[PDB]
């Protein structure tokens, strides 16, 4: 019934769109914040979409619930532990999971998100708290888990507190820096706070990932590669608009973090046309399959493989190939990965 019953790797999914309805009220309703609702069953259908909204429709979704968990310590650790638990029900042996500390914070961060007031919920406490619930999740649900912390494009002021959090919490449990948010902002990749954060990353050996080529042209993908020095791309569908960049990522073994079901609802991929991942799969690309914002997309990893089985023709050696290139591209330290790759060869034949 589920498209591909075997174990899985996932590398692109955001904490703060992978929170449950239910604990959206429990913190919501405890905290009064208060929502479009009071059933734990109909947040879901409002802050979950069915069809391609726009950018502002989309960010406004964050506005109802985010203010219910950010700010409250209890809920930062809650959503950590509960996240691990979804991945095991999805049949995932390794997940890298991501988020911005700033967006959980309530103290120590200009500007203050989600309209909230002051506080003592620090950015650094947020990372502390997330690590926790992540770890109790590896031990309870038996998924191995690392995190990535996420620069916001519009906010290059944060970025250096970012790379530094990434060296503070190194291995316990953060493996990488990300860049995200809205790739529309002209020359965002190239803001000095973004560039120096990634340079520092290189200096002190944090890994690197970048969201690019999703709603954004190929030149944003070339700046992620050549200036920011990433080792993998968040999405990168626009790489195909630029063939020489292509042939070279293809020659370089770049890994692309695909969200196919995300690519519909966001507008990244058009209904009429070519699917980026079919092409990437006719060309034997280094890519992976990924959920992204499962709240907001009303979905599970099975949504994604279903789609790919049930339209774009995926055999199941695809499925296996792609989960192999995924733990190959992972940001596990070198023993750890060989160990993961083991698990998966055992399971796959
Ligand atoms: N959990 C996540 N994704 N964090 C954050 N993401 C933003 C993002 C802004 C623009 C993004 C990419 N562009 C984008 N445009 C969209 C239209 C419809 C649905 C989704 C969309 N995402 S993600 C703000 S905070
Ligand atoms: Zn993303």
């Amino acid at each position: 019934t589920p498209a591909f019953d075997k174990p899985k790797v996932e590398l692109h999914v955001h904490l703060d769109g992978a929170i449950k309805p239910e604990t959206i009220l429990y913190y919501g309703k405890r905290r009064g914040i208060a929502l479009p609702a009071d059933t734990p069953e109909e947040l879901q259908n409002i802050i979950g979409m069915d069809k391609p909204l726009t950018l502002p429709d989309f960010l406004a979704k964050f506005d109802y619930y985010m203010p219910a968990i950010a700010g409250c310590r209890d809920a930062i650790k809650r959503i950590a532990y509960e996240f691990v638990e979804m991945k095991a029900k999805d049949g995932v042996v390794y997940v890298e999971v991501r988020y911005s500390p700033h967006l959980l914070a309530n103290s120590k961060v200009e500007p203050i998100p989600w309209n909230q007031a002051e506080g003592d919920l620090t950015p650094d406490e947020v990372v502390s708290l997330v690590n926790q619930g992540l770890q109790e999740g590896e031990r309870d649900f038996g998924v191995k888990v690392r995190s990535i912390l996420c620069c916001m494009r519009h906010q290059p002021s944060w970025s250096s507190e970012v790379v530094e959090l990434c060296k503070k919490y190194r291995e316990q449990t953060v493996v990488a820096i990300d860049l995200a948010g809205d790739e529309t902002i002209e020359g965002s990749s190239l803001f000095p706070g973004h560039v120096q954060a990634y340079a520092e990353a290189v200096k002190s050996g944090v890994h690197r990932t970048v969201h690019a080529g999703e709603v954004g042209s190929a030149n944003v993908v070339k700046e992620a590669v050549d200036t920011l020095k990433t080792e993998r791309l968040g999405h990168g569908y626009h790489t195909l608009e630029d063939t020489t960049l292509y042939n070279r990522l293809r020659q370089e073994n770049m890994h692309f973090e695909i969200c196919p079901w995300s690519s519909y609802l966001t507008g990244a991929w058009k209904p009429d046309t070519e699917h980026a991942v079919i092409r990437f799969k006719n060309d034997q690309v280094n890519y992976s399959l990924n959920t992204d914002d499962p709240l907001i997309f009303k979905s599970t990893l099975d949504t994604d493989y279903q789609m790919t089985k049930k339209d774009m023709g995926f055999t199941e050696e695809e499925f296996k190939r792609l989960n192999i290139n995924a733990a190959k591209s992972s940001f596990l330290p070198e023993d750890e990965k060989k160990e993961l790759l083991d698990l998966l060869y055992k399971a796959y034949r």
